């Protein structure tokens, strides 16, 4: 049982939860690989038992016989079909645990408050699209963002998956120029190509919302364009730097990740788009200032009349902060939900304490919990953490193509 | 071998050096403890020693030569006769440089071959330690043009106490616990402070009082020695455009000289082996002055800068912090004392990575310690995947001798 210290406070806890870690991460006693981005009925049954037992203990009915009724019910269903169906209550619970268990999520204070949309009855790409449009509409909620997940049918043998080819529901195009550069978002060059390949007539803005590439089982994907009324965006302005608006920067309201696979009691849902709301550093530091994303830092520093020929002026730092100020200011002015890295990490600290009392620990990935600016100015910097894999879980998955 | 990717560039390497790791860290396939601050006869001494000698003869490209074979046989014989052995001077020099080279948490390793090694293994008294230490400080400081150095005191040996320096660094500021529960001076140095007093030091009452040294010779209590004022170079802190900043009366010292780690070379242990480089401004700017459990000046500066400190989303914290970093860098450049900002340091570390990949097929690195405590993703190391592991020769933590 690892001993975990907070070095700001000197306080000590013990992670007993990590003893129950489902699968194995990439580390060994010889070498730590924690900085890496990517780490049969009997096998299915075993995972299924564990989930069901989990669920009943969470509702104070372990040793009950609704428990044992459910237990043997699943045993019979897989015995007869090779898979099994989750009760809707079990799907909600599994969806919340999987969020709750995601080591790299700082927003997890909210894990018990999630809206789950059951789309397991989905049959077509058009249906998929309509489910997605309802999701986007519900979660956005005119700027008062609400956490939501939509769950499409589970993978099953002898049938293709439901997949959402886009990495997010809202993505900006990344147009490759022949000079090798990218207009728009470099992150989305691959999918901007694939959208075009599947017939999308490309735009040429720095912020063209992509079409959706949705794929029903065993059929090729189909292009669907989002009703621009559904896609809430925020023009970016700065509270006191009047020229900032003219840079023409914008970003969207809804972080709706669409390419991770959801696992629940051995069952795998390859298409289960979820969304929350943004931490400002995601937009302001990573998306706008990463060298391989929009990379706007020097543009802004030049506008701020900062000396950019030496690094000890900290021109890079001063401009990143102001870009983050503009993100925060613009979202608030537009009444769109957003949280700053200080507020968010303070909340995660509270979450650690709640989880320590709730489950005797909390899997956390330090490198992702600590914000990409002002890291040590936030409390999580000083908090030792233990990283491990529980189930249910959100996992990465290979590309559908 | 671990595939390792840089996400800024897309480039990919493999760390084959990590397979040479022969001492275990805290992680398992079930749970990673990478973020923990403390990640922790004759035949294994010999396999440790043989490996080290092999390292040395490889380094001068005379592997398998008669001299290599001869030195192996010599060490084996000395171990057989005495239970230990002594490094040749040349081996010690290389050993110390290799320990620096092997430290996963040092972002300054581009410099690792430029290290001045003072050999103090003939040292016999605490008084003599002090002499060796003053000469260290003199050489390293070099009137503000800093030079990396290490002074190696005698090795651990059976039936004789260790040489120890009780202070964590050669230069430290006193931290006096106000009965308030608070602290005047530097809170990180409260225990060494009260020990200095308990051992006879007449204390001060300022925030930047330089601590005396408690030096320990074998089997003898620690002895108290005062640093000569003229030996301790300090920089007054001022801001290039914030003139009121100077009125905060802040200062730091020039020389970061860590004195409480254990140097380990080919099985031998050197409990006392102080080393020094030069500061990265974030250590002073962000950590030392803005950690809530250190000088904790962030809020006072933000108020002075007239920022809205009643709401996080104004980012008053980030703003005051950046300016404090600017002030440190400015002050040091003004005083003409070497210092490196975190942008330059990390870029040079990227260059170190590329050298090491070529030279050794890997480089042990602790991502959480290599990324600066501000502006992390603004620096290139943020996007570089890293493999953390323990090579020897090594610098190690060791228990406080009290
Ligand atoms: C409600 C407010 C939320 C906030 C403020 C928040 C914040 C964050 C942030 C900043 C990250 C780092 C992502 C990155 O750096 O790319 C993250 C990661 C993550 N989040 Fe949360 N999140 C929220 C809600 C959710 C929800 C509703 C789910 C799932 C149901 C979720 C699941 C995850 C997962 C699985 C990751 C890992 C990132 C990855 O592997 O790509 N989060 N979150
Ligand atoms: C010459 C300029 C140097 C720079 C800019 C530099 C930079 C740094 C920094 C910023 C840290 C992290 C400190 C912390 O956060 O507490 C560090 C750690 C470390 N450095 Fe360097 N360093 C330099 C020279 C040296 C030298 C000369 C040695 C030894 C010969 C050394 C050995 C180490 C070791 C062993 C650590 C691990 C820290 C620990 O575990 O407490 N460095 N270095
Ligand atoms: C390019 C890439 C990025 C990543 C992390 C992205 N994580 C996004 C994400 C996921 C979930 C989120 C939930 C809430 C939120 N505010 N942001 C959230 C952001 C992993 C792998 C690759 C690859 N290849
Ligand atoms: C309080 C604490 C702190 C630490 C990190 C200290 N790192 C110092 C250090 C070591 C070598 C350095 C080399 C150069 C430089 N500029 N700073 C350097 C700073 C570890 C354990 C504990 C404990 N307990
Ligand atoms: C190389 C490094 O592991 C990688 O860039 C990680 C580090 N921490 C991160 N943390 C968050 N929140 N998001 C990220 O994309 C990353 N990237
Ligand atoms: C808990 C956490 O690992 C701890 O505060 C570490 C993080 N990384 C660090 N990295 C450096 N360079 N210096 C530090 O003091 C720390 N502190
Ligand atoms: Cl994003
Ligand atoms: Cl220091
Ligand atoms: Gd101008
Ligand atoms: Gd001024
Ligand atoms: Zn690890």
């Amino acid at each position: 049982f690892p001993r975990v210290k907070n070095w700001e406070v000197g306080s000590i806890t013990y992670d007993t939860l990590s003893a129950q870690a489902q699968q194995d991460g990439p580390c060994t006693p010889r070498r730590c690989l924690g900085s890496l981005v990517f780490p049969a009925p009997e096998q299915l049954l075993s995972q299924a038992r564990d989930f069901i037992n989990q669920y009943y203990s969470s509702i104070k009915r372990s040793g009950s016989q609704a428990h044992e009724q459910r237990l043997q019910e699943v045993e019979a269903e897989v015995a007869a079909t090779g898979t099994y169906q989750l009760r809707e209550s079990e799907l909600v619970f599994g969806a919340k645990q999987a969020w709750r268990n995601a080591p790299r999520c700082v927003g997890r204070i909210q894990w018990g408050k999630l809206q789950v949309f059951d789309a397991r009855d989905c049959r077509s790409a058009q249906e998929m699209f309509t489910y997605i449009c309802n999701h986007i509409k519900y979660a956005t909620n005119r700027g008062n963002l609400r956490s939501a997940i939509t769950v499409f049918p589970q993978r099953c043998p002898g049938r293709g998956d439901f997949r959402i080819w886009n990495s997010q529901l809202v993505r900006y195009a990344g147009y490759r120029q022949q000079d090798g550069s990218v207009r728009g978002d470099p992150a989305n060059v691959e999918i901007t190509e694939l959208c075009i390949q599947h017939g999308w007539t490309p735009g040429n803005g720095r912020f063209d919302v992509l079409p959706l590439l949705l794929q029903a089982p065993d059929e090729p994907p189909e292009l669907f364009l989002l009703p621009p009324e559904l896609v809430l965006e925020v023009p970016l302005e700065h509270p006191t730097l009047e020229w900032f608006a003219a840079l023409g920067l914008r970003w969207y309201a809804l972080p709706a990740v669409s390419n991770m696979l959801l696992e629940i009691g051995g069952l795998e849902f390859p298409a289960a788009p979820f969304s929350g709301w943004y931490m400002s550093t995601e937009i302001g530091t990573r998306n706008l200032c990463d060298p391989h994303r929009y990379n706007i830092l020097e543009d802004v520093a030049v506008c701020m009349d900062l000396d950019t020929r030496t690094t000890s002026s900290l021109w890079k730092d001063k401009a990143a902060v102001e870009i983050n100020v503009a993100v925060l200011h613009s979202y608030q002015l537009a009444k769109v939900t957003i949280v700053d890295h200080h507020a968010a990490t303070a909340s995660f600290m509270k979450h650690l304490e709640n989880e320590q009392k709730a489950r005797g620990g909390c899997p956390a990935d330090w490198a992702w919990i600590v914000p990409p600016i002002s890291g040590s100015l936030t409390p999580v910097f000083h908090q030792e953490m233990v990283n491990y894999f529980l189930s249910p879980a959100f996992r990465y998955q290979p590309d559908p193509w």
